[PDB]
């Protein structure tokens, strides 16, 4: 594992998300199901504890958006770029964008299994760096093990609670 030059983290006890905007792909529901599973997963391995608002500034803003955003990290249409994040810190730091331009899928279909892709983007979002071991969730690039069946490895966990220490 890796985690970001100065390894920002986030210093409060909770740490809350705000989902901005929804795909067209999914039901809203279901991204608001998967974007918990998602925390979830990592909040488990340590001492913070998330809480989702619906409104005004949340520490992780969380979005769907496709091309241009405001951010100066334009996506680049299907393929290529799936999503990014940005490590802890105020205003865009901490946040997730997801590229609209992919087909999004809750895994019972073709496309980008989002569980899988917020589970990466929000360990960055948490401070993680990427991976050179092929079978972690935070390596570079999608699709090496499966979507559909998989958990965090003993790799992303070290570098979690490096970072947070250990729950
Ligand atoms: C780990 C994911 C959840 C998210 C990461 C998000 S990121 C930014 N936060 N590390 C991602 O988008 N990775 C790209 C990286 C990537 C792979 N290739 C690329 C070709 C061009 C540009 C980027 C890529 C070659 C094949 C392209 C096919 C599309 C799959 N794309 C990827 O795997
Ligand atoms: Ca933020
Ligand atoms: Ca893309
Ligand atoms: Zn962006
Ligand atoms: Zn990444």
């Amino acid at each position: 594992y890796s985690l970001f030059p100065n390894s920002p983290k986030w210093t409060s006890k909770v740490v809350t998300y705000r989902i901005v905007s929804y795909t067209r792909d999914l039901p809203h529901i279901t991204v608001d199901r998967l974007v918990s599973k998602a925390l979830n997963m990592w909040g488990k391995e340590i001492p913070l504890h998330f809480r989702k608002v619906v409104w005004g500034t949340a520490d992780i803003m969380i979005g769907f958006a496709r091309g241009a955003h405001g951010d100066s990290y334009p996506f680049d249409g299907p393929g290529n770029t799936l999503a990014h994040a940005f490590a802890p810190g105020t205003g865009l730091g901490g946040d997730a964008h997801f590229d609209e331009d992919e087909r999004w899928t809750d895994g019972s279909s073709l496309g980008i299994n989002f569980l899988y892709a917020a589970t990466h983007e929000l360990g960055h979002s948490l401070g993680m760096g990427h991976s050179s071991d092929p079978n972690a969730v935070m390596y570079p690039t999608y699709g090496n093990g499966d979507p559909q069946n998989f958990k965090l490895s003993q790799d992303d966990i070290k570098g979690i609670q490096k970072l947070y220490g250990k729950r």
